[PDB]
């Protein structure tokens, strides 16, 4: 129907974007171009009309140009009102605020698209800092997104520099809601809620007229805690200092986040970071790569976080502080063939790693099998009442869950196939210390045998040495015989190393789950058919009244996706979770079969070295005749 214009760009105001206090913002296009821009229509400019100062502010933030920031490309006035409108470039994508909206995200972003935002944002505020500007506000629902040549996000600022002539009530600072930290704060919220998917600071009821509570937890944060909530109506608070278990991050990235939050979430001054203190941390986080580890004992992956400048002997240091190993029994076996390290090889030369095929740590010493420890979420109650609203957020809710659900039942079944091949190419690695032992065995079998018929053939070609000769030929004897003790043993460990020799991998390849079974793909079915209905009502929400016959269907859908919910959950406990404990119980039980056959075999390999010394010296000693 009807749409205002302007000089050069025209837009309907049914397509809106973006409702904010002084201005709304429309999809448009261009009058001859046809491109899409976002057009910034200011409401009630009049009062104000400094037609002076915002003149030159404005053409001022044209020319300011950075990739992580949004473009304003012009500003015009409107042919029916005279008002002033910015035209800006058009994000396709929304803002963070409605990546968050997603159940995938409900418990936190991918760890990727969590480094996207972390390194988008701290370079758009640093580019306007440098320029003294800065601002305070930044919020996900102020952080727009478009999709990069790349394919993947760029995120950029936009709506800043409007608090000189006239913060989110969640993202405002302490002093601030009734300097360095007080930019800091609002961001620091921002990056919690897109690691963890909800806010930092939670009242039981929430941000409503009981909210002096709220300011009371943010006044009150002891320490470095970066979040703290109460579970009940009018209860305590329960502080952390740490992230929550379903964060979707590696527990490699929190340990230097954490630091970064604590530091940049406190009232005072006196001990919390500048500008510069954090781009450094941060920027130094961005920096490192990842190199990928599985311990194949414990059956927990890792992310371990190091510049490529650095060494290995730090990078083992640093695994310590992840699996707990001594740096010296850490031994990395990679596209199955064991891996030498040498303690001073760059980070820039180790050999590509990714999750599916990273770096596998065994150890001789026996560690516990920990698994996957993840947070056991079980679905909320449905309320038959027809509050739209309520019915949305109980939407975002439950299907969040199932996400949650279906991403660790995605990693279980990594976990699992990757178990299955680490432990196939153990075995064959072992065995080549097998095929070492004898193999090097032989060395000294063919010339002790031979050695003791010279010296027993001797005597035939030639009383004093006769009686130690024989003696000598015992102990030589001794040997042979002991070279044939061992020699018993370790035909012993190769039946266990043959195929059914009780160490093979077949149970593995029974008890748990496989890509055949297709569970993960089972549960998104389900789950996509749960957030259509989300997004449904949504769209059923923004009608604020739905007509009779779709009320009567978003009935009937909102008790499907309780029924699809519980579908999902039931099979992901009685078949994927179930299967991955008894493949975990068996776990443990064959690397203490696998350990104890390698401590063995061990010790057989050095008495066969053992020995060697001793027909070293027999070797020469006895042949070692003097004489004229
Ligand atoms: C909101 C306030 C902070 O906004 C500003 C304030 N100050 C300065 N700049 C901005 C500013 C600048 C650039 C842009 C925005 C705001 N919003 C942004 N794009 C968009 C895209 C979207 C995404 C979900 N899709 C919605 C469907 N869809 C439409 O077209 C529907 C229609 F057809 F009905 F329109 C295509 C777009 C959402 C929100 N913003 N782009």
């Amino acid at each position: 129907a009807m749409g205002q214009s302007t000089s050069n760009h025209l837009w309907l105001l049914s397509d809106i974007l973006g409702q904010g206090a002084t201005a709304n913002v429309f999809r448009g296009r261009h009058k001859k171009t046809g491109d899409l821009f976002a057009i910034k229509v200011f409401n009630n400019i009049s009062f104000l009309r400094p037609v002076d100062v915002q003149m030159r502010e404005f053409e001022v933030l044209k020319k300011l140009n950075h990739k992580n920031i949004v473009k304003l490309f012009a500003i015009e006035e409107e042919t029916t009102t005279r008002h002033k409108v910015l035209i800006m470039e058009f994000c396709p994508c929304g803002s963070l605020y409605t990546v968050l909206e997603e159940p995938s995200n409900a418990y936190g972003l991918p760890e990727s698209e969590f480094l996207i935002v972390l390194r988008d944002v701290v370079g758009g505020m640093n580019h306007l800092r440098e320029n003294g500007i800065v601002h305070r506000d930044i919020k996900p629902g102020n952080i727009m997104r478009v999709i990069g040549e790349d394919g993947q996000s760029v995120y950029k600022l936009t709506d800043f520099g409007a608090a000189r002539e006239l913060g989110t009530e969640e993202y405002l600072h302490p002093d601030m809601y009734e300097g360095a930290t007080v930019d800091l704060w609002s961001i620091g919220v921002t990056f919690y809620h897109a690691a963890t998917g909800s806010l930092p600071f939670r009242p039981f009821e929430g941000p409503r007229r009981n909210k002096e509570v709220m300011y009371k937890i943010i006044t009150g944060k002891p320490s470095g805690a970066i979040s703290g909530v109460q579970k009940a109506e009018n209860g305590p608070i329960d502080w952390s200092g740490d992230m929550p278990v379903s964060c979707s991050l590696s527990r490699g990235l929190q340990v230097l986040l954490t630091p970064v939050l604590a530091n940049i979430l406190e009232a005072d001054q006196e001990k919390c970071w500048g500008f510069d203190q954090f781009f450094a941390e941060t920027s130094d986080i961005l920096h490192r790569m990842v190199i990928h580890v599985f311990s194949l004992q414990q059956m927990t992956a890792h992310k371990i976080y190091i510049h490529s400048y650095n060494t290995a002997t730090i990078f083992h240091e640093l695994v310590y502080k992840q699996t707990k190993i001594i740096s010296s029994n850490q031994e990395l076996i990679y596209e199955g063939r064991r891996l030498v390290l040498e303690p001073g090889r760059l980070a820039q030369h180790f050999p590509k790693t990714t999750e599916e095929n990273p770096i596998f740590v065994v150890s001789r010493e026996p560690l516990n099998t920990i698994g996957l420890i993840y947070e056991k979420i079980s679905l909320p109650k449905v309320h038959p009442r027809y509050d739209l609203d309520g019915d949305a957020s109980m939407a975002k809710a439950i299907t969040g869950v199932v996400c949650y659900a279906c991403r660790i039942a995605s990693t279980l079944l990594l976990y699992q196939e990757l178990m299955r091949k680490g432990i196939r190419w153990l075995i064959e690695l072992i065995k080549d210390d097998y095929n070492e032992t004898v193999h090097k065995k032989t060395e000294v079998v063919i010339t002790l045998d031979f050695c003791i018929r010279n010296i027993e053939k001797t005597v035939k070609v030639y009383a004093a040495e006769l009686g130690e000769i024989s003696d000598i030929h015992t102990k030589l004897l001794r040997l042979s015989s002991s070279q044939g003790t061992i020699e018993t043993s370790l035909q012993d460990i190769d039946s266990r190393l043959s195929p059914g020799g009780s160490l093979a991998d077949a149970w593995a390849h029974q008890e748990g789950t496989h890509p055949k079974d297709r569970n993960v793909e089972k549960l998104q079915v389900l789950l996509n058919c749960m957030t259509e209905i989300y997004y449904q009502f949504k769209k059923d929400k923004a009608e604020r009244r739905l007509a009779y016959n779709e009320e009567q269907i978003h009935k009937f859908d909102k008790q499907k996706l309780y029924y699809h919910a519980t579908k999902a959950m039931t099979h992901f406990t009685d078949e994927c979770v179930k299967k991955y404990e008894a493949f975990l119980n068996k776990s443990e039980e064959w690397i203490r079969k696998m350990l104890h056959l390698r401590k063995q075999l061990l010790s057989l390999t050095n008495q066969c070295f053992d020995i060697e010394e001793e027909v070293s010296k027999y070797q020469e000693y006895t042949n070692e005749l003097q004489e004229t």
